[PDB]
């Protein structure tokens, strides 16, 4: 059983997060560069969800959500919800998004799940200092993850920019009109 | 039979229209917030259409067209067309869009249809003044509409950014191009 | 057989280019009105492709890539690879890309095809100096074109804005990460 | 308000009907030859639709389901229910199929809709007796439809042979096991 | 780990399958009626897999393939792939498909996989005898299945018909032919 | 220029014929075995073709249409139409069918195109006598094919059995009810 932080501070947990590290989900470009994901807290308290990366010069990106398992806890154990494919987005597909720790000042994080199959290390900043990295890649040992063969996500110098603002660019809306 | 309006002027009904207030289609999201139509005059003399709302927290849109349903009229009786879904446009769909109503300074209409299923107030800024508000709802009783369930759309203090140049997002010239 | 040119400098290569004239390909729309392209250098060295053009007042766009037919030669001979439809982008399409001309100072180049079907000139200048323009078409018809219907493309005074960030808006990362 | 039949016999009603005449639905093949409906009882009470019809020489088809509007009633008003488009069906389609006559024997019936856009005439046999159906047409023109323009659907000598067994065959069960 | 059967007559274990009991996979249909596999031997040594249930009165199938997971091993470790959705076969999914028993006669078997999810007990026979049954699951029991709420499949007294010859129904060679 | 047959008997043209050889189109498998064509004559004088073939023991097929490329014309150039891909058919594609010989008796025939990229010998027969077969590929050396490469489409010693009533089984017809 796993360690999930208790009372988590939503609106605090929003904005950006650049990705440190990361075992990557299986749709989850694998050599990505400059990785982030914006949260948005939408009107009925559920999160809005932006992933970004850059695959061979190329942003990509995927937009989703995210709420509570079990609201009556105070356990930070989530749940992101995507349709998919992003050109089709008629299959919902869910998975675990358990915060395992986060620092009192909100700047970096570690994020995994029951399986121990994923895992990300996320920061306020995309340079992570390199005391407060091994810390967390420990924090994830002391959980069970195998790190061995966990790399570095690569950030540039200066982030790329994009529209972050919440959309639904693929057309959910009209999918889910139908029902 | 509705009295609509004769001779429209064209140029002058383009740019940004708040919804105030809407009986809504089937397939626009029901309880949008900061609901906005942005028109533009096309070198062929059609309308390119683009509606956006926000439905909890993120902005959905559809791209579309409006023609004269007879051009050789007077009346303001228009043609709306879309093709869905967004994201496999194949199907054309079009329905009535006729001006009830709209006052000398080009600020505020009333659109209805022969039907009576659907209705939108319009407005130039998203707060309405409310003896304005209520002319325009009798108007529309006038015309044999039931307004007893008719709610006002939800417009925030300050309307939310977007990209609102005229743009085919979703490939429809890739399917027009085949016939 | 066709005289390209050698030795191309592809990172000079890149940025914008307005189309000037066209025979163009059967799914790119026909009668476009300030059409560009814009090129960037991917990291791995292939090319990102975003190709523009404004459809009776509506842009429509399509992302794809460009690189080397064969690598060790210095023949400026392309491959272009897009995935259609762009709403559905499972079909991988290739077409032939050879830069038959370009100037020292890499300010307008004609491209072509050994099929003699499609053609463009294409220069840094929406609105491209006369003499220049009749020595391109004049190389084409060296290379055997037939240049009697070519037709300029319409370029307005001043070149419409839009996103030209390198992206991939329509989701090929996700198709990709299955294989 | 229309008389529907009261009471109708479902298990009787099963079975195979030919189209003796139509106002076709917006999406039902205009020019069909040989059009039949096989219809049969669900497990649950359900009835399984499978309608059939040939254009310019090709058997085309869809499936679907009719069920009671309002089961407490005794009136035979139904609702047909499809998923479009067949080779993608996602799109849940609903319209009113109310028997307005069906003789004693269940070998004639005239099928309506409030609306009074469509219309069918059916037979057991593909080959109806005159009389019977003028009989059927002038209930029809007693319900408020305008017959002028109706028109038999051309039966062939022999009704051809195609599989009638109840299938999915475009895979909804996969569509709804999503949900 | 498993006890899976070693040296599996592959040319024996072909033909018609019936479903007594399952715990069945996410998409497949839950209340399912008349379930049937056929198999069939390729010429390439691989296996055609027709699944086949009946949901609410309705034939429902899906198509894919079986093959051995190491070719070099002598354990009845096989893995089934489908493309998914029927209607839409872009995504190729795949799940482990271990014989855990099988008889000297080739007339019943236990199938299952190591995550314990998913489990079938099939049969030449539609009516499986009872102690005969009752030893499968024991052996499922054996291999830390919990059996509790394992119910049978309704199969009818005689088996419906349909067409079981190997057939791609969806088009996925052309889908195939594309890479 | 090539020489086509003047004259055909389209009636006797139509029915079932084998694929002894072919140069396979892009999308036709390439290591089918006991392929065939199944030709109707449709009521509006067009062609219904049902090509089949067995990829690795599986029956795939394609529906499609033959038709005159000039009606005026006694020359037996046609032009195939399939709409693809099959199971979201919607993308019309047309090439050339030139019949370039058949003997009195319609019962072998040379079918090819101007390209010279595909090539077909055909044969009521699956089992083609081997002297007829060698003046086949003769008289495609007539018309310039290199028939270096050509290899025989392998026949079964008694053909498989299927369905070749003529259908749509894709739903084309509501494609085109759209139009
Ligand atoms: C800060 C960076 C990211 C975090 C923390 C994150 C987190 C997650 C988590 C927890 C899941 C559930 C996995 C499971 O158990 O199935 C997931 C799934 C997924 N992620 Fe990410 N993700 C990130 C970046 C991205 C990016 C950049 C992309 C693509 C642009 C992406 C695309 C997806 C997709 C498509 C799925 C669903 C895959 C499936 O259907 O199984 N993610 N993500
Ligand atoms: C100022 C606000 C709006 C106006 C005046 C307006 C007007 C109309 C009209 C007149 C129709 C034809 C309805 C019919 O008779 O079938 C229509 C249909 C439609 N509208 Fe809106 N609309 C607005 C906002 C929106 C928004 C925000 C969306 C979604 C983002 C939307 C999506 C659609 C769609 C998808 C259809 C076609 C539905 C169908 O296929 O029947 N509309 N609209
Ligand atoms: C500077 C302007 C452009 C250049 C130099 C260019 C160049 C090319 C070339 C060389 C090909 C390969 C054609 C072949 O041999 O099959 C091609 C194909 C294609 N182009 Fe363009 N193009 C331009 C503008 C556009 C625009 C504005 C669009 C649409 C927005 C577009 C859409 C396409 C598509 C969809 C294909 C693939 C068509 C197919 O599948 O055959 N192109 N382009
Ligand atoms: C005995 C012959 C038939 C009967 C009695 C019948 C009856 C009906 C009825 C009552 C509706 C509802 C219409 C509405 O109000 O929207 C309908 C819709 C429909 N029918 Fe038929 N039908 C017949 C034949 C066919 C055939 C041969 C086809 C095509 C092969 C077909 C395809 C459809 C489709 C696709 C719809 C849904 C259209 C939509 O989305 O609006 N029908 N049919
Ligand atoms: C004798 C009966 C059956 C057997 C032995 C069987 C076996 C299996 C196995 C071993 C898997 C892999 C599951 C996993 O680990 O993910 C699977 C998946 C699947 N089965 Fe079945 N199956 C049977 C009947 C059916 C039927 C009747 C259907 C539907 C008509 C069906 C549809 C599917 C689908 C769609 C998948 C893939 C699901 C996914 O993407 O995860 N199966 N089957
Ligand atoms: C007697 C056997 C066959 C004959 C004579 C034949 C003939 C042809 C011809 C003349 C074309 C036009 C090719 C072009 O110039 O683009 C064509 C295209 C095509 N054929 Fe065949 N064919 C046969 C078998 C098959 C089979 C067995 C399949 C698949 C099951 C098939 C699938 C297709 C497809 C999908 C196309 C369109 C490809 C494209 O979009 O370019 N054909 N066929």
């Amino acid at each position: 059983e796993m360690e999930v932080v208790k009372g988590l501070n939503v609106e605090r947990y929003m904005g950006r997060w650049y990705e440190i590290a990361s075992f990557p989900s299986r749709f989850q470009p694998k050599n990505g560069v400059d990785t982030r994901a914006t949260y948005t807290l939408n009107p009925d308290g559920t999160i809005h969800v932006l992933n970004e990366t850059w695959s061979n010069g190329k942003r990509g990106f995927i937009e989703g959500s995210a709420y509570k398992a079990d609201p009556k806890s105070d356990e930070a154990k989530l749940k992101v919800k995507f349709y998919v494919p992003p050109f089709l987005p008629i299959i919902p597909v869910t998975g675990d998004y358990w915060v395992l720790y986060i620092d009192p000042d909100y700047q970096h994080a570690l994020i995994g799940q029951p399986s121990r199959s994923y895992l990300w290390i996320l920061s306020r900043t995309a340079q992570m200092e390199e005391e407060t990295y091994k810390q967390l890649v420990e924090k994830a040992v002391e959980e069970g993850y195998d790190i061995s063969k966990l790399h570095k996500t690569p950030q540039s110098d200066t982030p790329p920019e994009s529209n972050t603002a919440p959309e639904d660019s693929k057309g959910v809306w009209w999918f889910k009109s139908l029902f």
